[PDB]
């Protein structure tokens, strides 16, 4: 997250945090999630398309900060890495970029919900906040593009929405934009997503409803002028995620 403000679990208690060990057992941060009921995260499948061996996946949930253990915090292993039949990438557009995660405790167990471990809402089919709703963003990707390190302590912004017909600019990202995903950015282009943001959740209030609008999926560069961040427009993939968590 470039700008924003340094945050605590305990206000994003969705958020869970996604890592991947590597041979030798080194283990590295891999990209943000929500948690959608008691067994599954909801990602980007980007985050995981190059590495598809669920075994690799550590999921935690109430977890505040990189490299602590927080207190109250529940750590996972993946038990249905399921990814998108029709993702793909174009040099900067991502399409059904949308990856679902079965989480389970080293005893078989889902998530246990407590003050620092909850649910987010989904968004209702043709439903999603009108263009200029303020909707916040939660991740542990870089505080600056030129950083390759990222934050310690977990960060959230503001952004607001973006119609389509304005994020399909010329100067914006044109035709590579599709009514599958939602623009949202800082009128002043001071504050965004970032590299290791992706798979996390876009939530916005909607009707007196706290709703994961949105998945972190794509961008040029970071809170750059005309280059919003570009994200997985949930309210679509309904279908999806129903049949694949049934
Ligand atoms: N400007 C943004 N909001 C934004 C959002 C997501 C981003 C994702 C990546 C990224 O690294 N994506 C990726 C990583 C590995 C494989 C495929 C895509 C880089 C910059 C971003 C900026």
């Amino acid at each position: 997250i470039i700008g924003g403000e340094f945050t605590t679990i305990e206000n994003q208690p969705w958020f869970a945090a996604i890592y991947r060990r590597h041979r030798g057992g080194s283990v590295t941060y891999v990209c943000g999630g929500s948690l959608i009921s008691p067994c599954w995260v909801i990602s980007a499948t980007h985050c995981f398309i190059d590495y598809p061996k669920k075994e690799d996946y550590i999921v935690y949930l109430g977890r505040s900060r990189l490299n602590s253990n927080t207190q109250g915090e529940m750590k996972f292993e993946v038990e249905n890495l399921i990814l998108h039949k029709d993702y793909s990438a174009d040099t900067l557009a991502h399409h059904n970029d949308i990856a679902l995660l079965k989480i389970r405790s080293k005893e078989g167990r889902c998530a246990q919900p407590s003050r620092t471990i909850q649910t987010i809402a989904l968004p209702s089919m043709y439903n999603d906040p009108q263009f200029g709703t303020s909707c916040e963003i939660t991740g542990f990707g870089k505080e600056q593009s030129t950083d390759y390190l990222y934050p310690e302590q977990l960060k959230m912004t503001v952004v607001k929405l973006i119609s389509h017909r304005e994020c399909q600019q010329p100067h914006y990202y044109g035709s590579e934009v599709t009514t599958k995903m939602l623009c949202a950015a800082d009128p002043q282009w001071k504050t965004d997503s970032c590299q290791g943001d992706s798979g996390g959740p876009l939530v916005c209030s909607l009707q007196g409803r706290m709703t994961l609008t949105g998945i972190v999926s794509w961008g040029r560069g970071c809170a750059l002028k005309d280059k919003p961040g570009v994200y997985t427009r949930v309210s679509h993939f309904l279908p999806w995620i129903r049949s694949h968590t049934k």
